[PDB]
């Protein structure tokens, strides 16, 4: 059964790569530099013989390749250099207590009709209200997502005419980073941000409203974008977080959901799509799910433009 | 389209796999894809009252990652992961290990345990107290982590027996022995023996044919055995941990007497053997040997090596005597 326990022990892979991240020494490893062991294990203090033992199970997992009298960084894992990337920030989240924690009651909750999310059965609130009284994690996760925002902001810019609305919201984004990026580009307009803060944010060029979705969204706007919200929400938390967006707009205001539609047949989509329902009993879904949320809070698709193979740009009106 | 940075983060994912594999195994439901029976999605969420599309969602992951494939009414196990189907095989309780919070807490503080200054395992630093001090206050981590010991027994025990006669010998101590699974197993085919097993309980068990010793080996081990075993022990410890036992162990032993060391060697580049590397640096500041650092202990400890035969890829057992 050597690929059944090749599975089974796949967290170390994950939890190696955490102890690289967390150790932050990978600033030395930027730009594939050829790093000695025994000159990193005298500066930071590290026991040579054990951290070696390290870097030769990061090589044969392929983080890390031989380098002339040294370890670098693999050309696939160099994002790893560089602690402030998407990659730094997301093994911190996905081998955080608050994750592993989440996963050991998924057994549970999906025996369980009307479940609370496997996140609150672990730790007594659900995610987003959790945010609220843990600074670092929440801290570690709004930045993730800012970075998410960052890989596909060109490629958005491109396909979809931002120029044409002139009062946009941003619908749960957070930091707000995606309109701090349209805004480099795109200038001269309204950009709000709408979402939950312990501080409301402050920037010169966009506002930023602190704020409850299920509650009510902010009419006055012609763009409203949801960019990764919908996959953090149930059919019935969805269909609430649309029909507030319906009641706040007129009949010439375009909505943009931003995110994964499922179709391309990736692993990352499929783990994703459990994570959503371990975290938030949210879930990936296809187009014509999609399709039926819109019709049943009152929209139409008016276009759908692929990003990459995660992602896709759906146009709703009415 | 692009795929920018996917082979890094299908690595920093790779705990989903571990995840949903200890979740399958915790519903209890593996026993309907005995014999690669095919298994209806819908009818077994309706049997179990399971909700169908979440169900039906986790399924479709366990195919992509190679646990499930797809028959003409749902799904069957793998050929692979057959061994999901019986949840008291090595695998099912190795998993309930592997994402224990134990192991998980552990591995957080791995980053801390390589600083040089400090002398504890990133085990001790999570938890507060070592590893098998930790089995003593903690049953059903303790449990788990026996019956998973038990079941490694039962894996390798028909071509354990194949390679070595056991029947030569008349009294047979298990160092270590755990539930004594190994002497168990052993003692089904071989009868009349003395069998003793040495560990660390809370509550000595009881057996009619398996004699079970509550001590530590590291003060002394029971004396007037012509075989000692020392199974998936070795890797647990540091050279100086390792040689006391095999030192306690001579000191036991008179000139006739056999120790047969049992585990893991490093052989063949193996990915698992460098992952349990890792892992026994986590747990425990242990290590995996290759072939002549094992001959080391033995020889520091004042043993002769008198031969060395492969039960798998990953396992071998090396006979140690006095002369
Ligand atoms: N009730 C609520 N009202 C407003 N925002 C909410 C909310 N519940 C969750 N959110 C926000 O929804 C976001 C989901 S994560 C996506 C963030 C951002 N749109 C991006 O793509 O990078 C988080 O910022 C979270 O704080
Ligand atoms: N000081 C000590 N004295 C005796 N046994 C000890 C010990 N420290 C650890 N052990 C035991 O060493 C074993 C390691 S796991 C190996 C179990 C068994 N021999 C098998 O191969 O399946 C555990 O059962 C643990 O309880
Ligand atoms: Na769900
Ligand atoms: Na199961």
């Amino acid at each position: 059964g050597s690929m059944l326990i090749d599975l089974i022990t796949s967290c170390r892979k994950s939890t190696v790569i955490y102890a690289f991240v967390d150790m932050g020494l990978s600033v030395h490893f930027k730009d594939g530099a050829c790093v000695n062991i025994s000159e990193l294990a005298s500066q930071y203090g590290l026991d040579h013989s054990r951290f070696s033992r390290l870097c030769e199970y990061l090589i044969k997992i392929g983080v890390l390749v031989s380098c002339n009298e040294g370890v670098a960084l693999s050309e696939e894992c160099s994002a790893l250099a560089d602690p402030e990337s998407m990659e730094s920030l997301m093994i911190r989240c996905e081998v955080s207590p608050e994750y592993w924690k989440a996963w050991s009651m998924y057994s549970k909750s999906l025996y369980e009709n009307n479940s609370k999310t496997a996140f609150e059965i672990a730790h007594g609130k659900p995610f987003f209200e959790y945010l609220d009284h843990h600074e670092l994690f929440r801290s570690n996760f709004d930045s993730f997502m800012s970075k998410n925002s960052d890989k596909i902001i060109e490629k958005l810019l491109d396909i979809y005419d931002f120029s044409q609305h002139n009062r946009i919201l941003d619908v749960g984004g957070g930091e707000g980073n995606l309109l701090i990026r349209i805004n480099e580009k795109i200038k001269g307009k309204h950009y709000a941000v709408l979402d939950r803060y312990n501080e409301t944010p402050v920037l010169e060029d966009i506002e930023f409203i602190n704020g409850d979705f299920f509650k009510l969204v902010p009419s006055g706007y012609d763009l409203y974008i949801l960019k990764n919200v919908i996959h953090n929400w149930s059919d019935s938390n969805a269909i609430l977080i649309l029909e507030n967006c319906r009641k706040a707009m007129d009949d010439n205001a375009t909505i943009l959901l931003i995110g994964t539609v499922k179709k391309l047949k990736l692993e990352i989509i499929d783990s994703t799509d459990i994570l959503m329902d371990v975290l938030l009993l949210g879930k990936e879904r296809y187009l014509n799910e999609l399709e039926d949320l819109a019709h049943q809070a009152g929209f139409v698709v008016k276009d759908i433009k692929e990003i990459n193979e995660k992602y896709s740009i759906i146009e709703l009106g009415v």
